[PDB]
């Protein structure tokens, strides 16, 4: 029993974190085999951020201008290249702690664990989600750039996020491990405000299914809805449209609880109209949207508390 | 910016988790140097659990009755002993990944990170607090016994909890690493229940300080209160009494924001009496009490390990 925001164990990623220094700037890097991946803005001054010409800044650098530190050992940079918004530093030592891994680009609504790091040293681990507006609600301070987001389904680490910046609203933006930003953001100091965000409907439904599995049904009702009528109501509360793919993805949770997806949609419709009336669902007074259907299946019992 | 329920990095603890099997029961063990620590109830059948005589059950066991597996390697048990509700299995191999550590017993209100484990394999990490009623609101299924709770202080892991059981309300109970239970719980199948819980007042104040640091100020007001008047109000809402020690512990947060502790108490008083009036604080409609003053300082300063 219980339901917590659960992160993957971070040890496999902790063994990959290093510190990268270029002049006066120090940030984090991810060391996998003989390559250290980090944000390309490590080569910039504050002034450079207004309209940086990364190609022109980079050509003026040698391998020995990059200092990479893994614990108390200096690694030697023997090559460098830029791929989109990341810098790839070839080092003379392969990481002996390199886990089995892949680089995966995720979609909005997907969750992952973040290992917040400063000066190449991990400070904490927390869960989060790629918001519909392609930002993440992280907890990051100056010096956290290069910290990564990942999942570890079946002993292989899937790296999906590298941290680059904090936006004016206090939310965060970054790239996949190929250096492609999520959303329309650029690694430039410009007016690029996060778009209006919405609630991840499929995740709220998954979390209602978790509440039922854990033994709570108070929010259910005798009604159903069509997918289209549900979407017309959902969009009025700033909820993402629910697609047939989302209905398919909720199938196993629907089967385990005996509650049809459109029947859970009717419950969600009523919760949006009435609120919770002094009640809580899994210890929360708000509708939680940072648990996916896959996350609920991973954490919850396979036997519903009937 | 941002404020999340953050756990300590778990790698130093992951390298200590092993699987312990005794007959048909499999649970988790913590391997530090040449000893594997696990709940003593690993030696019980379901029938034994109704009324166990642990000394009599243990004397009938040989070292080879305990199967300890570290990854894909069987460790050889060369000795066994019991300390309170914890069994200590001496193994023939010292753990090469043993971190610098201590066994510490925590107080209610203190938080720790849990590394949930099944079959000796870590599955997840989350943060939680020892409730005033000595239970923890964890997330655990059958097979999670032996999973541990911990904090990290520089390079040193302070192990503070070992998971033993789930209570009827879905909350959890366990021991320190010396096998002493937190709470008036016993390791047997008998009628047991969590007592009435209260809210950890000093932690709610620390989280209001975190909200101010993160730019949420709507709940601030021009008023102050005495510690005694605040406690008269707190007692009425099932909040723990606030002591002068709690006021002293909030000093650094009071200095960083410029808001006196009793001034924040006046804000908390008004929140308890009026509710939030449709507003949220750090993305929550409830007053959060599972962040200690040290947790707020650490997250708002970027302390590393
Ligand atoms: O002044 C700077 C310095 N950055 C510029 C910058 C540009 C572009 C790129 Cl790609 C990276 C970066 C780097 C950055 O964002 N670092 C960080 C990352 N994660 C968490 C931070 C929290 C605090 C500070 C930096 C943080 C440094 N950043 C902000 C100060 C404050 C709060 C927000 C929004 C502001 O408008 C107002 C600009 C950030
Ligand atoms: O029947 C048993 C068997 N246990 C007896 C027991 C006694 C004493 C001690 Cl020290 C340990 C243990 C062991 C235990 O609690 N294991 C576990 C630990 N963490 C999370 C569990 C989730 C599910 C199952 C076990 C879980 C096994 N457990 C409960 C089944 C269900 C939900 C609650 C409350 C119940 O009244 C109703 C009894 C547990
Ligand atoms: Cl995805
Ligand atoms: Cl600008
Ligand atoms: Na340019």
């Amino acid at each position: 029993s219980g339901f917590r925001k659960m992160a993957f164990p971070s040890g496999k990623v902790e063994g990959c974190m290093v510190q990268v220094t270029c002049g006066t700037t120090t940030l984090n890097g991810l060391w996998l085999d003989d390559v250290v991946y980090c944000p390309r803005h490590v080569i910039c001054t504050s002034e450079d951020m207004l309209n940086p010409n990364y190609e022109d800044l980079l050509i003026r650098k040698s391998n020995h201008n990059f200092l990479v530190q893994a614990g108390n050992v200096q690694l030697r940079v023997i090559g460098h290249s830029m791929q989109n918004c990341v810098l790839k530093l070839k080092v003379d030592t392969a990481n002996p702690k390199t886990p089995k891994y892949k680089f995966v680009r995720i979609q909005p609504g997907q969750t992952f664990s973040v290992l917040a790091c400063y000066n190449g040293s991990p400070s904490g681990v927390y869960q989060c989600a790629m918001r519909p507006n392609f930002t993440i609600k992280g907890s990051f301070l100056n010096g956290s750039c290069g910290s990564v987001g990942f999942n570890i389904d079946y002993d292989c680490v899937s790296f999906c996020y590298m941290h680059h910046m904090e936006l004016p609203t206090g939310v965060h933006a970054g790239t996949d491990l190929e250096g492609n930003f999520y959303g329309p953001f650029v690694d430039r100091q410009t007016a690029q405000a996060a778009g209006t965000d919405t609630t991840i409907t499929v995740n709220v439904l998954a979390w209602l299914y978790a509440a039922v599995i854990n033994g709570d049904r108070w929010f259910l009702n005798r009604f159903t809805t069509t997918l289209n009528d549900f979407n017309l109501v959902a969009m009025k509360y700033n909820y993402e449209p629910l697609t047939q793919d989302h209905v398919d993805i909720l199938g196993p949770l629907s089967a385990q609880t005996g509650i049809a997806v459109l029947d859970m949609c009717a419950s969600l419709k009523e919760l949006l109209q009435n609120g919770m009336n002094g009640r809580t669902i899994l210890g929360s007074a708000l509708l939680e949207d940072e648990f996916t259907p896959f996350d609920v299946v991973r954490q919850c019992s396979g036997v519903t508390f009937q």
